[PDB]
DNA sequence: AGCCGAGC
DNA sequence: TGCAGCTCGGCT
DNA sequence: AGCCGAGC
DNA sequence: TGCAGCTCGGCT
């Protein structure tokens, strides 16, 4: 009485209770096909009522967490639970307003989440209900959707706790190791009651999967599917003005396939084009307009209904357009979408960093600095050893030093002024400057219930990039906190651990990283060997060009001295000759098709203009052009590719990075 | 005094203190507005200077009821931060001292939409306090740029004037209920006046006369239709970008919108145009007796009023196969197409085979004027402009909608009266089949049956077998009470029977006019006088287009005969020498971009062409179109515009019943 | 205790 | 993912 | 006491 | 136009 969205039962509250079910929906549009399938005869032992967004995880939540989820409250006092009350016998299950729950979410892998979510509830607080079989699920005759949830033992206890409790990370490990060893094994070969354990093992578990899938980027190009889409479609667009976020994500959406909502999306297309300190070190497209400042972390970002983007011009640089040719690219019902990964001149993993969180598993890399990187693959291609690699923040002013393995300190910058004076001129990498103000400086400031003020004043002088605190003390005071380590007393070092470096390796397997050496070593291989297969590609490409003109020019050459006459031929006779004279078919077309009639319409297609002076001369230009450029090709090994394409790119990062200072 | 609940405020250091009345409290339009005022302001502003952010248009609160009054965030959210309360007057230095602001400057974009809500806030303040308006209680304000704005904010400053009774009778001309009249006058002097010109304080007087007049025209120019189209504004973005896309598959209603803002220049919030795309997509009992666009997915039903619509990102659309059959592709050549700032956008109008803004029945509402027209079908006024055509008189008609089961009779001109369905099944029972056009079926059922059923009770049970597209009630009563029902009228008593009135048919006319049509008859009229001339400008049109391509072919299949012949070659020869000779042989340089350009020579159309040109089959192919071009130049010169008229209107028909029997059996 | 971000 | 209210005129 | 819809 | 909360793992 009194929850909104909530179609109640007729009969529920009533002598009919047990024999009502309420129907938990995914969201309010399967809450109307569900009221529309019900009703108006279904509307006494069936109630309606829409979930929206995943709910907590209550077996391990806190009590305040619990005691104010909206969701969680509303089911309790619809179903007329309470906590604490067994349900073991069959007069207890009289105080409740419903006798059975029936889940119904989207067919996908987030639906069996939320069934899962919704299964793990009731579990954790009245299993003594799921011994009954209180839950049933509706998978979208329509009793042969309705399936029942059964506990069966022990084994389902074990398997529900394995999938949602905090103390199973370990398992969830192994759980999953053994779900994509079994997986891979298959992909070499081939391919009315369910119980709890048959649930978890067989249909959560590919939501756990995917949510790495998805979470977890590539040590390839450093994506994860939904960034790797958004870049696809903008190359594949070819933006030469910005485009509205929003209409960019809806773009990503029809063209790559994304099957999720898109606000999802216009959050990444956001996170990819930031560029305050401790973002991107170089981001792949350009925040035209306000996507968020290190002031608020980027949460001051505007609706990406009123921003802009487009590529940067380093894109294309790191992403080149000719290895396009080289790549995988995947299938929705019969649409070519994003490849499986792009393969970047260097490991763009390490330039941006990469943070995700799966289940099992989680990454983190911190920024790497992009002419470092550089060096090392030029050292590599030399034969030599790449130097170590600090993490290094694109206009961060601060110091960061290695203290053991994959730990860091971080730290900002504070000098002694005078006697009454400090000055913080930087904050560690991702203290954001609002948050440092209100956290750090008021509290030092004001005091608080269980700290002393130790600070007079400060002023703030900060720009939209930069950090500047005066801060005002008495002498005895600074001294103190000199004696304490000024650093340390104005919480400006945090530490940075890095021992969860977790990617898919370029087969497609999850992998610990220990060093970030070994990232960039299998990168190095895998690239290098790429520029193997562009080279091949590339002569044959140029080639089957070369072999294109030369018939092109030898047919204009032909026609202009009589030695050949088209004029009122059919087109068989046509055919014949050319076929009869050694005209080879299309071989740029042949080419292609050796890479998965006589067609002479590369010739035939040509204008009349092709006959006149000027154009038979910019013709013969053009095919001997072609001819030493397959000569150029041919003289450059895959490493003087790389390294042309390596000079590219830093030459336009100095011109980009150098008009952002002035800028 | 502080403020406690207000979550979106920047109270000023010295707002409600000693220093209250050099405080000014500044409301902005929007979030990102405050945002660069707070921005602007830095850590000085922060002393003198409030900001809060107002969200959409506020309440009109001259006339508003006292519930709506008492109720809204808005206006009781600025009483709060600025300490003000009704029926205080606000005269000498006294009163003054209650208030934790000495003024309000208001900081709106520079747009139609900002002056307007100016415009309400000072009828707010002029409502409650006329005092406060004599002191200079009102102001107004005139990115990275933001920072420097405000350090120049003297000049973007400007300070409201109250300078006499005229002023008084400035806002209320512009915001008072009783005040219709005078605005139709002060708008139709305004529209005059602009008609002709084509051949550091403010009073408020000024603001009104001066700027807020120009959203009100404004506004009636977005939200009232034109008489040739059917169209507003929106709307006929929309279209345009739906034409010059061409979609071939469904497109989401959101990428659709933006898409529209994109090619259209549409400067407003998307949201507006998602909801103009799903309300010409919609085709459930009175709303579009044409769709225009396709409803693929849920855009809606009879049940709510559309308004159970899905979110514009889980549904698509695309063109009605009819909708390019009603604006054809060739009379856009006859269009003025409108530019916003080097762009090419949507036409002025349109120019349908039929009047659209009787099918699909215009509706909305300005300033001064609204327009509400019924919906028409379309069948019996195609037979009116074939009538027309022949000489005949038009038939009057009654509105009509598709799929309405009910009656529509005339009571007298423009009134009418729409009955559903009722009929007694047995002496206990009856049916509802149909429900006066415009009656939803869940509003029916709440705010008829209902009360029926409950608070003195007349019935004693009813049951529901709607459809998606269907009403049926069955109700269940004591016979003496459906005696008496019956008695009483069974339509009057269950309020199956609703009035239509049409003395509000305001249009644009097609010189952009507003006028006020007494009849459809004279709205038809001047359609068809429009169109017919349009058909002229059509034929015209075409004569000289198709006669370019006629010559233009000539000479192609010229050079072609003549160059396998011998008569011509041009291997290995020079381009200046080609030209030259092309010239002294007489070839006309391109004859379809000669024409163009009539509203050196070029022969790339004929150079252009493939060597596939010379080939036996290509030269057969050749001399068939370009006699094909003549018979078609022939044949369309011997034509009437009447005759291409008609032409059309059976196509049209012919796709009407396609469309409309499929959607009887989908 | 709360951030990180790609989903609902 | 869905939630939140107002203008303006004619009409009921 | 509220619908209709193109705006904020 | 802006408003609302949760998952999952590592780590502060
Ligand atoms: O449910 C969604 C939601 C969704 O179901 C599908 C897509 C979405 O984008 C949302 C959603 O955004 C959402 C809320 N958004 C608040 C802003 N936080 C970051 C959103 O990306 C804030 C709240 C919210 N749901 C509230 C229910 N909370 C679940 C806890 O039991 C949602
Ligand atoms: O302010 C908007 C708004 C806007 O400023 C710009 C664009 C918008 O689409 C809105 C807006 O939709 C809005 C509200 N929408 C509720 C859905 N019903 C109306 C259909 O858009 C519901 C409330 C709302 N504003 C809060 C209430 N302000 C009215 C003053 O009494 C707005
Ligand atoms: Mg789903
Ligand atoms: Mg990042
Ligand atoms: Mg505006
Ligand atoms: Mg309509
Ligand atoms: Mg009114
Ligand atoms: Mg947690």
């Amino acid at each position: 009485k009194g929850i909104p969205k909530l179609d109640d039962a007729n009969d529920a509250g009533g002598k009919h209770s047990l024999e009502c079910t309420l129907i938990l929906t995914e969201g309010d549009s399967a809450k109307s096909l569900a009221v529309s399938g019900l009703g108006v005869i279904g509307r006494d032992r069936y109630g309606v009522f829409p979930l929206r967004g995943k709910i907590l995880n209550v077996r391990e939540a806190s009590h305040k967490q619990i005691m104010e989820n909206a969701e969680i409250n509303n089911i309790i006092k619809i179903v007329g639970l309470q906590y604490k009350k067994s349900y073991d016998d069959a007069e207890s299950l009289k105080t409740l307003r419903y006798g059975k729950i029936m889940i119904m979410t989207d067919q996908d892998q987030d639906g069996s989440h939320i069934k899962g979510l919704l299964i793990n509830f009731i579990h954790h607080n009245w299993p003594s209900l799921l011994k009954h079989g209180f839950l049933e699920e509706f998978i979208t005759d329509m009793e042969r959707h309705r399936i029942l949830f059964r506990y069966a033992g022990p084994e389902d206890d074990a398997a529900i706790t394995l999938a949602f409790s905090k103390k199973k990370i370990d398992d969830r490990k192994e759980w999953l190791t053994n779900f994509m060893e079994d997986r891979r094994q298959r992909r070499l070969h081939g391919l009315k009651h369910l119980t709890y354990n048959d649930f978890i093992n067989k249909e959560l578990i590919l939501f756990s999967n995917s949510d790495n899938e998805r979470s977890i980027p590539s040590l390839v190009d450093g994506f994860k599917p939904g960034q790797r889409k958004v870049l696809f479609t903008c190359f594949k667009r070819n933006d030469k003005r910005e485009v509205k976020v929003a209409q960019l994500a809806g773009s990503v959406a029809e063209m790559s396939a994304y099957h999720h909502g898109e606000q999802a999306l216009m959050m990444t297309i956001v996170n990819l084009a930031q560029n305050f300190v401790g973002s991107n070190n170089i981001n792949l497209l350009q925040p035209i307009g306000q996507f968020g400042t290190r002031l608020h972390g980027g949460k001051d970002a505007a609706s990406p209904r009123y921003i802009f983007t487009m590529l940067s011009t380093l894109a294309r640089l790191l992403f080149p357009a000719v290895d396009d040719n080289l790549l995988k690219f995947l299938y929705d019902d019969n649409q070519r979408v994003e490849p499986e990964w792009y393969i970047p001149i260097i490991p763009m993993v390490l330039i941006n960093g990469a943070e995700g969180i799966g289940t099992g598993w989680a990454c983190k890399l911190p920024n790497y600095d992009a002419r470092e990187i550089v060096n090392n693959v030029r050292r590599m291609l030399d034969g030599l050893d790449p130097h170590p690699m600090l993490p290094n923040y694109k206009n961060f002013k601060g110091t960061i030093q290695e203290l053991g393995q994959n730990q860091y300190a971080v730290s900002g910058e504070i000098f002694v002024v005078d006697r009454n004076t400090v000055e913080i001129t930087e904050l560690p990498v991702r203290t954001w400057t609002q948050v440092y103000k209100e956290q750090v400086l008021e509290p030092m400031l004001n005091g608080t219930d269980k700290t002393p003020a130790l600070i007079s004043d400060y002023k703030e002088y900060h720009t939209d990039t930069t950090v500047k605190f005066v801060v005002k003390m008495t002498e005895e005071k600074l001294a103190q906190a000199e004696a304490a380590g000024l650093h340390k007393v104005f919480k400006l070092q945090t530490t940075l651990t890095c021992n969860s470096m977790v990617l898919f390796d370029h087969m497609g397997c999850l992998k610990k990283y220990e060093t970030v050496q070994d990232i960039l070593k299998e990168f190095f291989d895998l690239r290098l060997s790429y520029y193997g297969l562009r080279k091949e590609w590339l002569v044959g490409m140029l080639g089957a060009e070369s072999t294109k003109l030369n018939n092109q020019a030898r047919f204009i050459l032909e026609k202009i001295q009589g030695k050949i006459t088209i004029e009122n031929r059919s087109k068989k006779d046509l055919i014949q000759m050319l076929v009869q004279r050694g005209y080879e078919s299309d071989p740029v077309k042949a080419w292609k098709e050796a890479q998965e009639g006589p067609d002479f319409n590369y010739i035939l297609n040509m204008s009349l203009w092709s006959l006149t002076k000027e154009k038979v001369e910019e013709l013969i230009k053009q095919r001997d052009a072609k001819g030493r450029e397959v000569n150029d090709l041919k003289r450059k090994s895959p490493s003087d590719l790389w390294k042309e394409d390596l000079a590219a790119f830093v030459e336009e990062l100095d011109k980009v990075e150098s008009q952002e200072r002035e800028d």
